[PDB]
């Protein structure tokens, strides 16, 4: 399928253990592909002094479209030092790897795989 329904789990960014998914554009967008597929995956929401607590590169969720089944469509744009590899919507969070942290709330999302 070209998309996929997932609930990712929404952590507090002083909870993440594991910060980043590596260390360029291409292993960063790999890892979150392979760790969204697993069901290993977690959601930071981005607000003020979040980004800095995360590892670069970045990966964001970024809405595609204006939500089969309540799950919205989003799809995947990584960032190192403000450069975007991608080009997509409004920013759902940031993704890091889950790893038993606790979540306060699951967001539902359709990922264009």
């Amino acid at each position: 399928k070209t998309h996929v329904q997932l609930s990712l789990p929404v952590l507090q960014v002083r909870d993440v253990l594991v910060r980043g998914f590596g260390d360029s554009v291409e292993e960063v967008l790999s890892e979150a592909r392979q760790h969204l597929k697993d069901g290993t995956c977690g959601l930071v929401e981005v607000e003020k002094g979040v980004l800095p607590q995360l590892e670069q590169p970045y990966v964001f969720i970024k809405r595609s479209d204006a939500a089969p089944h309540g799950h919205v469509m989003v799809e995947l744009v990584a960032e190192l030092e403000g450069i975007q590899y991608g080009r997509s919507g409004e920013t759902l969070g940031v993704l890091v790897p889950h790893v038993g942290e606790i979540p306060v709330a699951y967001r539902k999302v359709l990922l264009r795989k």
